[PDB]
């Protein structure tokens, strides 16, 4: 009956709420942000401890030894420091993030220490693995084989709050997100490695997603889908597709910013204004009421009015001061948060769509679809916080109660982990359904 | 500290939950259905009373006299029977439905009795009046006039539960909603009374509603919009329009059933849907050309809708009074709300307010609500809670007004609109000036 929560940010709040229901656990919290931990201590009964991870490793060793379990809700670079204390002190661990190559090297040491370290929990990586392996294990139980695996997931605002040029709202500064439009995408299609070029030509790969008629979505492949053959164990499959869901016109609006030359890490040029900045990008002197409009509309896709109106709406042509930043990308990101932030009583939404093609030994081809949908609570937590938070907290509770016997470094791929979690998420307001057809 | 809730439907559950929070009121329930009141009596602490409003009018007179307030959640035709008991015994009342012409005749007797009766509460009629009068009173407070009033509302499934030919799920047997396509529509637009016929030509009146880009809606006008000029006091307006909201493809699917001749009350002919469809257009196998020929000029979307529901299959047809009622029992079987499937309410008002300055104010109001997995539906909350809140205001002694009335005064709509945010019913406002 003792747990340490390293981190005091977005994901930490729903984790503390879930554990505090039963009322038989001494919850300690460790973080850098002094303003966050004091406000969090008012709501939930916890033991606040100011502690740096890298600089103050000494007190971490003494503190972690007292506890039973360690819930790491920190950035994924710092997990080897947290895991190093666990293997020496002989205590369990849980993570809501990627198992990195650095953490993979400790796997030999973790099994020798005789402790459990679960990783890759939450939304993605997390619930995407659990839904996939549930369906893949069910197929292999009846002698079937996986021929195709198409999957899509997206964290969005609720439809009612989608009335803006991007049809989106940012929780934090999208510095890492916007630069990923320039990256390529790779996936498998009918036994052929398809490669999609990024940047300006990436709008060609954005297709309509009409699986929910009422919801007006679009979709596109991301990063790398061939990776999931070895992980899930479906090398026989002829198709492997992983993608992201957005509302229609999102990618076309971002494509406008790529055309103007805003998506780059070059430095900036009386305070600077947005009217003056776009004049430098297009290549004119800063003096233009409606002359910069004619210059911008010419550059934007050869007279794209929708992209011009989007820049007009955000105030990129008008007279507004540019925030202090290291680059043009950081200036755009800071402005997008200021203009398109979440309100006090505005919901968010998670949608996840899987589609399996399962060949049975009888000869028939089963088409199995899986939907997972969750809305954010008005007087509660957001859908993103719940889907990322609750699987980590549930997995932690299983270790304390003694419902997981396996040892070593591991994901949520085994039925011992994912089975209980998928059953319990129904009560937390995260509903998922199944539909099957044969042909 | 005592109240009677007449009726034991799905609307009563959120009303009983709201009143039982503080724990300072002895709630009583009266209904015909013995199964409902027993199951409802298990959840909330209530006194069950087995009685019929029409058959046993004597015990109603004695029971109502004991209570401080009455809450009628019965069909709207039976309000004069409840109202007659209230005026005799001198007891207050609230209603979650229309104030009919029959109930309007009692207004003289209600004023002499010296009691409060508040009608037209819930989603529609109810919250439509509250959102409207909040905006109209604010306009008249600054000497402005209403030129345009365009409004839309709709109860429908959540986006994730919309993958079906109609993009809809029914709670009970749809008898009236199918026949409502045959009825005509009337509204005011630019200083003239417009009329739109039902039947085959009604599909032309349907238009795309793209106020939320992420949501894929359509809309069409209600039976009558001209009545709202006298109600809200906006005869000066040149455009009045109240309409219904659905997902795209709903009316186009229903238009297909009108082409085949399914929507008609003329009695039924073991019978099957394959046999019935051939008679309208027995016969040989396949013959898909007969269905698609009558159903528009090669409309594949409307044809596949019939195949999906199974109107060409060999399923049994239920015992019904007509062909329309037979289709209602089939649609409620196939397209139905499951145990873990959420619904949604969406409401959209649009005003054109002319100030004495000369500028035109374009004001918009959104009201949205979702169902709860471990709770009540969006339809149950928006219909139930306004009547429950109005019941609490009478007991606490906030509503000082007397006689028969709606929720048109700021005394009524003001407190209710403020409190609904806490119950999970969010509504927002936006305004822009246009010279
Ligand atoms: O891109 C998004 O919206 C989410 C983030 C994790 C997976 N999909
Ligand atoms: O037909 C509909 O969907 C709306 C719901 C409330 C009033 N009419």
């Amino acid at each position: 009956r003792k747990v340490l929560v390293l981190g005091s940010g977005y994901i930490s709040e729903p984790v503390l709420e879930y554990l505090s229901r039963d009322g038989n656990i001494e919850i300690t919290v460790g973080s850098d942000m002094k303003n966050q931990i004091e406000q969090l201590g008012k709501k939930y009964n916890i033991n606040p401890v100011s502690m740096d991870i890298c600089k103050q490793e000494e007190k971490l060793g003494f503190l972690v030894a007292k506890q039973d379990l360690v819930i790491s809700l920190l950035p994924y670079v710092l997990h080897p420091l947290v895991a190093k204390a666990c293997i020496t002190n002989k205590v369990n661990m849980v993570t809501a993030s990627y198992i990195t190559p650095a953490l993979k090297e400790l796997e030999k040491s973790v099994e020798d220490a005789g402790i459990t370290i679960i990783g890759e929990l939450g939304l993605d990586p997390g619930l995407d693995h659990m839904l996939a392996m549930e369906s893949i294990d069910k197929a292999k139980e009846v002698g079937a084989t996986i021929e195709s695996y198409i999957s899509y997931c997206g964290g969005l605002p609720a439809p009612e709050h989608s009335n803006n040029p991007l049809r989106y709202k940012f929780s934090w500064s999208p510095v890492g997100v916007l630069m990923n439009v320039m990256q390529s995408a790779t996936y498998l299609l009918d036994g052929k490695v398809v490669n999609v070029a990024g940047g300006i030509s990436f709008l060609d790969a954005v297709t309509s997603m009409d699986f929910f008629p009422g919801l007006n979505l679009e979709g596109y492949p991301n990063r790398d889908s061939t990776k999931y053959a070895e992980i899930y164990g479906i090398s026989s499959a002829h198709t492997l597709l992983r993608g992201t869901l957005r509302y229609k016109g999102y990618m076309k609006a971002l494509n406008g910013f790529v055309k103007l030359g805003l998506i780059n890490r070059e430095a900036l040029p009386n305070p600077l204004t947005w009217k003056q900045l776009l004049c430098d990008l297009v290549g004119i002197s800063p003096s233009s009421e409606h002359d910069v409009l004619k210059e911008a509309v010419l550059k934007k896709l050869g007279g794209d009015n929708t992209q011009l109106e989007a820049a007009e709406w955000l105030g990129l042509l008008g007279d507004e001061q540019v925030p202090q930043a290291e680059s043009i990308l950081d200036a755009l990101s800071k402005h997008l948060v200021m203009k398109l932030s979440y309100g006090p009583e505005e919901k968010d939404m998670i949608v996840m769509r899987d589609s399996f093609g399962i060949r049975h030994p009888s000869g028939h081809l089963e088409h199995k679809t899986i939907d997972l949908v969750a809305y954010g609570d008005i007087n509660g937590f957001s859908a993103m916080a719940k889907t990322v938070g609750l699987p980590t907290a549930m997995a932690a509770k299983m270790l304390l109660d003694g419902e997981i016997g396996a040892k070593g470094l591991m994901g949520p791929f085994s039925k011992e982990i994912y089975g209980p979690i998928l059953e319990r998420i129904k009560a937390e307001g995260i509903i998922y359904t199944t539909q099957s057809t044969i042909k």
